[PDB]
């Protein structure tokens, strides 16, 4: 009949298409490589049929064979042009079908000959989809071939729009081939990029705090033993000190060290540093003098807010400002002119030097603002609540204590030394004062479940594996995961039942968790892998450690996004909650 060139790389040589064409007495030449005009495979060729051909025909060839190049593309063109059509058909959630079209001067854009719809079952695998489509289009070709040879089909131009994909676009999804349709789309919801319409955070913390002061100025803000400050009182005193600081040269991104024991002066100092424009570097005064001397040096802190008691532990490291000297406070009680942006430093905390020397973790305002903006509505915090300043102010767990509740109008209650380790005593305080919400490390939180409590409405815990769930009170328990580098915490779970492994929940606001293999490629739901963090949580990095910063804050090779690699193992559950599975090594 005629000699037909059959171009293809992925399909076999005994296709139902080739056999059918052969059955009509056509000599079918099978070529699976790029060719040129001189190729002996283009000799006496009546028709060219391409089917999953991974190369481009030269324009010289397309011109000579105009109207005689027929392509089998398993998609509903213009949807899913290019490579991996069936896969992106499912992922991008586009219309589905198979198209037999003419080949023109571009990628899968030529006019259509025949096209029909196709359906994939929710429980079909992507491989099943790939095969169901290849079989459908092969049958369509056999059915409509005669109509195409006699050129009685009027080719119609493709609808406007569609999508296009390239060979490498599927690299990130290389492990999803044996996944189910609905199992794949589930993974899409959990890990797909942010939706449209989002705007960057436009507020700093002290900006929002000054707002909260105007709303609840006379409400109690912080308590320590018998003494207390209201939102206005606290705000005015912090301004007085902030004015003095900014007058001593404090500028945005400057680090100011604070060295105090838990007290009202600590809260004033922290805010005062913020309002002045700097970022506070907390230094526990009980730390060994070695750590203190090193923290003060590695940090660029030119100023140190401290007592006269702990003044000598600096060994003259920097300019001292006595929080108890009236000369350290200005007359001006008014808020200062704003000079910060959400991407300015807000605080710098050092991780315990378990491995190697301690590193200074930088955190920006937008990092802290996002956490508090999520914390308030998630736990329904109102000015009626009262929370504990439990954790050492050198740990990011203290940021949860102080900063979240202050923006909700609640009241902070400083936890002194005598009721830090003695949790039974701390329990009585909570019932006395009516403490309603606080965060307790996994350890202390587990012991506190023994005590009888009627005050707490909610308690949050995290930092280690939360094995024990039984507790006497009536309050909700929450498990939270995260590290200092991504601001306090990134996921939250409400503990409703007991669990063998207790999940760490779903991501907070404007954060995304990805479970990746050793090649940084997505892992299907239920498969373990290194947990990666993306979004508003990621801080600036490690202070004066750019090489180490780049090691942990990566630019992904495929999606090009900035992610923090935790070094933790985890796996998604079918209901969206995350399961922690210990460290990597
Ligand atoms: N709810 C949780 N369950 C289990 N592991 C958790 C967890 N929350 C956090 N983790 C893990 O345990 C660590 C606790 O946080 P960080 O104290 O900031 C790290 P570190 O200071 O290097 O060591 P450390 O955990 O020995 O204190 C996190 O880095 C994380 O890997
Ligand atoms: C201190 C709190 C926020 C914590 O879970 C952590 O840092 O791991």
């Amino acid at each position: 009949m005629g000699r037909i060139l059959f171009l293809t790389t992925f399909m076999s040589k005994g296709n139902k298409v080739v056999r059918y064409l052969e059955s009509l007495h056509h000599e079918v030449v099978i070529c699976q490589e790029k060719v040129h005009a001189q190729s002996a495979n283009l000799q006496e060729i009546d028709w060219i049929v391409s089917y999953a051909y991974g190369y481009i025909l030269d324009k010289e060839i397309v011109s000579r064979f105009r109207g005689r190049i027929i392509n089998l593309h398993p998609s509903l063109l213009p949807w899913n042009k290019g490579r991996d059509p069936v896969f992106w058909s499912v992922w991008d959630e586009t219309p589905k079908g198979v198209t037999i079209h003419l080949i023109d001067e571009h990628v899968d854009t030529g006019d259509i000959l025949v096209q029909e719809e196709i359906a994939f079952a929710d429980e079909d695998t992507l491989l099943d989809c790939y095969n169901k489509a290849n079989q459908a289009i092969e049958e369509l070709f056999i059915r409509e071939w005669e109509n195409i040879v006699h050129g009685r089909i009027a080719p119609y131009r493709q609808t406007a729009g569609g999508t296009l994909h390239f060979k490498a676009d599927r690299d990130f999804y290389k492990n999803l081939n044996m996944t189910t349709v609905r199992e794949l789309l589930a993974l899409k919801r959990l890990c797909a990029e942010p939706k449209r319409g989002e705007k960057p955070i436009d507020k700093t913390f002290h900006q929002l705090f000054e707002q909260q002061v105007e709303m609840t100025p006379d409400h109690v803000a912080v308590v320590d033993r018998g003494q207390s400050l209201t939102y206005k009182q606290l705000n005015e005193r912090a301004n007085q000190l902030a004015h003095h600081l900014r007058g001593k040269g404090v500028k945005p991104d400057d680090q100011v060290a604070i060295m105090l024991d838990k007290s009202l002066d600590m809260i004033v100092s922290i805010l005062a540093v913020m309002k002045a424009g700097g970022a506070y570097v907390p230094i526990d005064p009980d730390y060994p003098g070695e750590r203190i001397a090193y923290m003060l040096a590695d940090s660029s802190a030119a100023i140190l807010l401290t007592n006269a008691l702990h003044e000598e532990k600096a060994n003259g490291a920097c300019d001292i400002i006595d929080v108890h000297d009236p000369d350290s406070y200005s007359e001006n009680t008014n808020n200062l002119p704003h000079v910060n942006r959400p991407d300015d430093l807000v605080y710098v905390m050092y991780t315990s030097g378990s491995t190697g020397l301690a590193k200074g973790v930088m955190i920006e305002h937008h990092n802290l603002v996002n956490f508090c903006e999520w914390y308030r509505p998630y736990f329904g915090v109102t000015p009626a609540d009262k929370a504990l300043v439990y954790s050492s102010f050198s740990f990011d767990g203290s940021a949860l204590d102080i900063f979240t509740h202050l923006l909700a109008g609640a009241a902070l209650h400083i936890v002194p030394s005598e009721r830090k380790y003695d949790l039974d005593a701390l329990n009585d305080y909570c019932n006395q004062e009516g403490i309603t919400i606080s965060y307790l490390p996994t350890g202390a939180a587990e012991q506190f479940m023994q005590m009888d409590n009627q005050s707490f409405r909610v308690v949050i815990t995290g930092g280690d594996v939360l094995k024990k769930i039984e507790r006497n009170g009536t309050y909700k328990l929450y498990n939270g995961y995260g590290m200092t580098e991504c601001t306090i915490m990134v996921t939250m779970f409400e503990v409703d039942k007991p669990y063998a492994n207790i999940p760490i929940g779903k991501p907070i606001d404007r954060t995304r968790i990805l479970i990746l293999d050793e090649a940084l490629a997505l892992q299907p739901i239920g498969v373990a892998g290194e947990l990666f963090i993306v979004g508003e949580g990621l801080g600036r990095g490690y202070l004066n450690r750019p090489e180490l910063t780049a090691e942990k804050f990566i630019v992904h090779p495929q999606t090009g996004e900035r992610m923090y690699r935790t070094g933790d193992r985890a796996r998604f559950l079918p209901d969206g909650n995350i399961e922690f599975l210990g460290r990597l090594d």
